[PDB]
């Protein structure tokens, strides 16, 4: 059932061209709950002219209030007050008797005499919680709330066919106010992930202005309403109603003499998601429970926390996030950073470096070698969990059980053909090492686009590495190049994977328009694509997710107090970062469950924590999520 | 110039198909000038294993040595005491005798004798080595990357077409050497754009893993050579040549009985670029001065420095950046940082956020309110650049002179509704205002990508701007928003260019493939396509462009390099403040060559000046290449 908004009627000669919007497709989750549907509105708006005065727009607001129902709260303490002296006068003087008289002193400027009379109001503000009073300011402060030329809307709200049919007329008299039948969007789950969803561009706006050359060059009229943001953007191709266009001929007289249709119309295409909306909202309640579920244990100058949940088979994506300023701790909702923001992710992209150790034969599936501070011409890498003595002999599985830097130090050494001895100078031409090394980590996700099905993704910051070895060393332990967490979920994700880097999808399935029927049957499914596979064999790959059993299920495995086990297995590997906010820290979360055939992957970044870590838990937000899912 | 090589040999049953390869389109200036040509080369690889004593594998080297000479870049320290060590365990054991016993005593082991041993040998020794010993060594390291039965790179060794064969011999003869004739890049200005021309996959290889579904998807098969970074992964479809495929039927006796050809191939098609080298190859050197001229005053890890040179007609007409360490000396090549790398930017972005104002007419075209040291609440936080000069009646125009860095916070205050009263509240919502500022630098460039012609552009990091509105008044004056270089000069662009912002493009012209040494028939023209206009009008840009004549013919920054020179030059300067470590500060330049007819735009960018007041004389570099470029 295609609906019909006029949008475009231009005049030739005898002939007249209309085009109507008709309602763009729906988006739903991976179960098929509505996440995004239309609906139809009717939008009232004032345009204040020139020379308009207050009692001017006082009063049409009044005839506006016996005509629509308005919601009060946008209503603020002065509004009030400013609305009381205006229905009150002869009231408001008796209080500012001295003032008045000190008005025609000379004493008193207005801007000093209007501060007094609002510091006396208080029980009279209840003189007009006749909810009568609220109603008219509310309209009213809306009429006063913008532009000149401008029109100004003061209500945007589900309007029936016969509605609009009854009022538009007898709104439109007042003077200043016109109405517009709209489609809008409609979000059952409120504010949950309306930053992917995007939007589409307002009546007002056209195509927008920087989309130009975009919209235009395939085929739309810059009064075409289209996606701007994110989802709504990215799925414009299938989202999109084709719009009703008819070719009117006319009589000289007016009279239509003949009629063609260019286009009848076609209601938007449905869009389902991976996502799994409830699993969704529990994330962001997890997300919110866990940010301070350390009551600011320090953690008060965090400022983004980033949670991507996955299904590393098929590249499925059930998964958000928000920031946190905390001059406050009141947070917004930071949703695409997961794929938009880029952030120093330290240790827990030590599995990459040992699959890029294996591939280029620079150490070997088992190899045990050993490990105690390190020492150059000033330079002086002690790994931090014995920097001073203890000599440890650890193989590859224990060096990501600990999260030892000095045996990626190591390995990236041998990598550079210059294994370590005390003393060293540090290797002066390190092009060629890092980038065998960073090939190895575009492998499995690390320094690449993920390829996700929406815009805006970043493959992270990737400076030069030619001749600061310390830098070179630096990324083989996650200090140098920045990462995505959407680029750490497909890093697990191919671990579990046995190896195979897939292209994460939010898309599920395309199916054809309806307006009643929630099904709709399918036009395109969309795969989750295999990218590559990583250039090792099983045995390395197994070593690296061995590694990352005994990191989450082993004891000193540094994942343990968040993993240790829960109501299903679960391999991983985390991180803490040194970066400058002032110094503070990073501290990074990724894993998979179950380990004998996965079905869940996450990662979790924390960005400026105070924190040295043996005090800090945040990867129970991983045990929390992983425990609801499964059970 | 000319020919094939043999890529694919295939049997099925007395029917062999052989695949030839074929060379790459070129790569030439906007004059036509050759800056990515072919060659036609010896592959000479070494492939032995099981058999390594090593010291046979020497011998081959030795052998080698005698019939092909090496380039010694790539000789290592370690390669060198590791090859001096074998060469004089008479002069080594010598230095040992301590340690000596202690492996003998038990004390010591092995390992630890080895680690000693390379730490008292230094450089003056290493200097022992003979000009023919580090031949021998450059060819020895190539053949101790190998694993046993892996082939690793010697040699590629300009050889013609008619004397491969008389050198072919050197197989199985030498044991583990390998030959054979490859298609490989030439680079007739050597260094000096490598990074923006990318690089081409090795015969090894074929399709990078990383790339592999990019090209499978392509209908390449696996053994191609694809274009892998940049321009040759960007314009791989014209740069590629088509294969020649042969067909043979042979009888069992191997016999040719019949032929077919299916193509005869043909040399990819050419690619003329926008950029002019000998200009290209001006502002490096200008660049390199140019940081030079800041070692003396304090540049210690300023670690960036890069520019962007082009205008609205075809092209990028130049793009060189570099990185540095420690003013220690070492620049290394980051021409792809113009576009790739997200830097804080300041004052620059203010001519965009004054058409911001104009398009939601919080400012008029012409305005003039005043400046204070102005003060909010908590009860000291306050505002801009010095405290008590309580300065007036500048024009918007006389803001961008000063750059007035008030005056755009007064704006952005005055487009948030409530403008600048002394005490007054910060507003707790900043969505709305933030979203129409964002918007307005979008138009111009700032906060999305330019749309060039080039992989991993990003368009910056941009954060939630909701309810800290602290870091809503940094976006008016460019110190919460990163841009890149290359944005910058599309919206300095798009200002001369009155309101029209250009697409930028590297790529010129495409060429038909064509048999035989000049440049063929046109295929096609790569167009600076407009994006849009940005909705300010007809008036209100020639404001931005008053606003930045005057910054560049008085006003005092601009004055101090851009002291009308060569040029009537308009444009615009930024100081931003950066502490990622320790207060230091960014540096950047935009503006546009003749003001009447603009020809030339730049953007310049120094990151981590240890030094902010505003004295270094880095927009010199600026005013340099337009003495050049107008002659
Ligand atoms: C533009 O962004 C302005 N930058 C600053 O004022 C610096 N921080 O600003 C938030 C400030 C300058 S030095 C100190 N260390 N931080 C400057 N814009 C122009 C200019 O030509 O760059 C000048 C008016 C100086 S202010
Ligand atoms: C990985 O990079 C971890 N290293 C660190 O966390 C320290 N910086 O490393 C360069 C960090 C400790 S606190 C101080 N601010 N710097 C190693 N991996 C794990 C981990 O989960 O982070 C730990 C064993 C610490 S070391």
């Amino acid at each position: 059932a295609q609906g019909s908004h006029y949008k475009q009627i231009i005049k030739n000669d005898e002939n007249i061209t209309v085009n109507e919007s008709v309602p763009r497709g729906r988006i739903l989750d991976r179960n098929g709950k509505v996440l995004v549907d239309n609906a139809s509105k009717m939008a009232i708006t004032y345009t204040r002219g020139r020379k308009t005065t207050q009692s001017e727009m006082l009063d049409t607001a009044e005839k506006l209030s016996k005509l629509i129902k308005m919601d009060t709260k946008k209503i603020t303490e002065r509004d009030k007050k400013d609305f009381w002296i205006q229905l009150h006068p002869k009231k408001a003087k008796a209080m500012m008797t001295k003032e008045q008289a000190m008005l025609a002193d000379g004493s008193i400027k207005q801007d000093q005499y209007d501060k007094q009379l609002l510091s006396k109001i208080r029980k009279s503000q209840l003189d007009e919680l006749s909810s009568k009073d609220l109603q008219v300011l509310a309209i009213f402060r809306e009429m006063n709330a913008g532009t000149v030329l401008d029109p100004q809307m003061i209500k945007n709200e589900d309007v029936s066919e016969k509605e609009y049919a009854a009022v538009s007329q007898q709104l439109s008299k007042l003077p200043g106010v016109n109405t517009s039948m709209d489609w809008d969007r409609k979000y059952p789950y409120g504010d949950t992930l309306r930053g992917i969803f995007g939007d589409v561009s307002t009546p007002a706006e056209g195509i927008p202005k920087e989309l130009t050359e975009h919209y235009l060059s395939k085929g739309y009229s810059r009064n075409d309403r289209v996606g701007k943001s994110y989802l709504e953007y990215q799925y414009e191709d299938v989202l999109r109603g084709k719009k009703k266009e008819m070719k009117y001929t006319t009589d000289k007289s007016g009279k239509v003499t003949s009629s063609e249709v260019l286009n009848p119309g076609a209601r938007g295409q449905d869009l389902k998601l991976t996502i799994d909306i409830d699993l969704q909202k529990e994330v962001e309640a997890l997300l919110d429970k866990q940010i301070k579920k350390l009551r600011s244990q320090g953690a008060k100058d965090m400022d983004n926390a980033m949670m991507v949940v996955q299904n590393p088979k098929n590249g499925d994506i059930l998964a958000l996030a928000g920031k946190q300023i905390n001059k406050s701790g009141k947070m917004t909702d930071y949703d695409i950073g997961t794929f938009t923001s880029q952030f120093a992710v330290g240790s827990s992209v030590k599995g990459g470096t040992l699959l890029a150790g294996y591939q280029n034969k620079a150490i070997k599936v088992g190899e045990t070698m050993v490990d105690e501070p390190l020492h150059f011409q000033g330079g002086l890498t002690k790994r931090s969990y014995f920097n001073k003595n203890g000599h440890v002999s650890i193989n590859d599985k224990q060096a990501l059980m600990h999260s030892s830097n000095v045996y990626m130090f190591k390995t990236a050494l041998k990598l550079a053909g210059d294994p370590y001895y005390s003393g060293m100078a540090l290797p002066s031409d390190i092009s060629s090492p890092a980038q065998k090394l960073r090939r190895g980590l575009n492998q499995v996700g690390l320094g690449v686009k993920t390829g996700i099905d929406l815009p805006n993704e970043t493959r992270g910051q990737i400076e030069p590495l030619t001749n600061n070895p310390g830098n070179y060393l630096d990324l083989s332990i996650g200090q140098y190049d920045t990462y995505t967490p959407l680029q750490l979920s497909q890093y697990v994700s191919t671990i579990a994977n046995d190896g195979y880097r897939i292209q994460p999808h939010i898309g599920l399935t395309i199916h054809e328009s309806t307006n009643k029927d929630e099904v709709g049957p399918l036009k395109k499914k969309i795969n989750g694509t295999v990218l590559n596979k990583v250039n090792n064999t099983e045995k390395e790959i197994k070593q690296i997710q061995e590694g990352f059993k005994m990191a989450f299920n082993d004891k000193d495995g540094t994942g343990y107090v968040s993993f240790k086990d829960t109501v299903v297995p679960t391999a991983g590997k985390t991180g803490t970062a040194e970066v400058f906010q002032e110094p503070r820290v990073n501290s990074t979360y990724i894993g998979y469950a179950p380990i004998d055939d996965p079905k869940l992957a996450f990662s979790i970044v924390y960005t400026n924590q105070p924190v040295p870590p043996p005090w800090l838990t945040g990867g129970d937000l991983g045990r929390d999520v992983i425990n609801y899912y499964f059970k």
